[PDB]
């Protein structure tokens, strides 16, 4: 699994108790709510569980531990590294107006309220959103999946099909002439910010998103399986994709359609989404981070650089839990105790609709990574039950 073997006691945990965790998975299965996964906990730069469940197919082959996943969302983090490589270089600051790197959004529109024939009333917006505040969904976009008339500006993304474009420069024009959610720096909403950092990536590197990471990062990382789409030569490593239908609540081939498909290179590769990977090659990016930058000899950021990604950038205002804040392209748990959960402050997050999820510790120095492909819902409670079935089977010093 390319990243260091280890007993559990290695790592700190009770080996009984970490069973409880393989045994959570396994009844995952057995109850059909999941075709299969693979997870790996580290801790110290040491594996000490990496498992495979179920199986690939619902009727066929075993889960194997180099399985290929829909990492969806869990993108987002890995955009952050590539747009902070670009920091480094000086090409982009934090204080920058994004209108400075991408010009039409001169013309950026806000939603204000409807008018007597639903139509949104709309105004220039007062000033460019910040490059900190697309790093942080508080630039005010909307959101791209919900056909929700009571969202005009998301209504309006979803029409437009802004995540279904002929390329990422089509995605940030419709996004240019497309009413805003919100003005810039007035709440935390989940958005297409990463798929216009994906354009920026482009645009100052001039290189297209998927070249860029591949050369920048997945490839001084050794993330081999790790890209926008899955190479004919992969497919039968590919996790398929399964939903709960009404009724019945069991498990059911997933319709998405087209712009999902990644056994074609995609047309518009989105920063806030596209990626597949491996568990394995997931858990390197995640090391990467806990390292401060660096793999195995290879630095690709510095360890300043990773230390800014991981701090709260929300202002002292601020819909996602007590003790939850949020970085660059990551959740933040700035004070855990708050919530009652149980990882270290400073703990960074995410996960992806397609049910993949993971955490990285600095604090009590490890790192999770869950992988399953199961629609809504259920990935959620597996990110939430890990932690539980590893922070109870996690045995540390008092030292204060
Ligand atoms: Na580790
Ligand atoms: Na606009
Ligand atoms: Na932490
Ligand atoms: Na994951």
């Amino acid at each position: 699994l390319a990243l260091p073997k280890g007993k559990p006691e290695e790592g700190g945990f009770s080996a009984e108790r970490l069973k409880r965790l393989d045994d959570h998975m396994q009844t995952m299965v057995d109850r059909g709510q999941i075709a299969g996964g693979v997870t790996v906990l580290a801790r110290h730069g040491r594996v000490v569980q990496a498992r495979a469940f179920g199986r690939r197919v619902l009727g066929g082959d075993p889960m194997p531990m180099d399985a290929i996943f829909r990492i969806r969302s869990e993108t987002k983090p890995v955009t952050g590294v590539a747009m902070m490589m670009l920091y480094e270089q000086g090409l982009w600051r934090l204080d920058d107006p994004v209108s400075l790197h991408i010009p039409e959004f001169a013309n950026l529109r806000v939603a204000k309220g409807v008018d007597e024939t639903g139509q949104p009333i709309l105004t220039p917006v007062s000033r460019s959103p910040t490059m900190r505040e697309l790093m942080t969904h508080t630039a005010g976009f909307a959101y791209g999946l919900a056909n929700d008339p009571s969202s005009p500006a998301d209504q309006a993304y979803y029409r437009a099909e802004v995540l279904q474009s002929a390329s990422l420069t089509d995605l940030v024009q419709k996004v240019s002439g497309l009413p805003m959610f919100a003005e810039p720096g007035q709440l935390w909403r989940y958005s297409v910010a990463a798929d216009i950092q994906g354009y920026i990536v482009e645009k100052l590197s001039g290189q297209s998103l998927p070249v860029f990471m591949q050369e920048r990062i997945f490839t001084p990382l050794g993330m081999k399986d790790t890209a926008f789409y899955v190479p004919e030569e992969k497919q039968a490593r590919l996790a398929a994709l399964y939903d709960g239908d009404p009724a019945t609540g069991q498990l059911v081939p997933a319709v998405e359609g087209a712009w999902r498909d990644v056994s074609k290179p995609p047309a518009a590769p989105l920063g806030g989404g596209g990626l597949v990977s491996t568990a394995g090659d997931f858990a390197r990016f995640a090391q990467m981070i806990l390292n401060k930058g660096e793999l195995d000899g290879v630095r690709i950021l510095k360890p300043e650089t990773v230390a800014l990604m991981t701090q709260n950038h929300l202002p002292e205002g601020f819909p996602f839990a007590a003790g939850m804040g949020y970085g660059i392209d990551m959740a933040v748990a700035v004070d855990p105790a708050a919530s009652g959960a149980p990882v270290g402050p400073g703990t960074v997050s995410w996960g992806g609709s397609a049910g993949t999820w993971f955490w990285i510790d600095p604090a009590n120095n490890l790192f999770f990574v869950g992988m399953i492909q199961r629609l809504g819902g259920v990935g959620p409670g597996l990110d939430a039950q890990s932690r539980t079935l590893v922070y109870q089977a996690l045995e540390r010093p008092p030292m204060p």
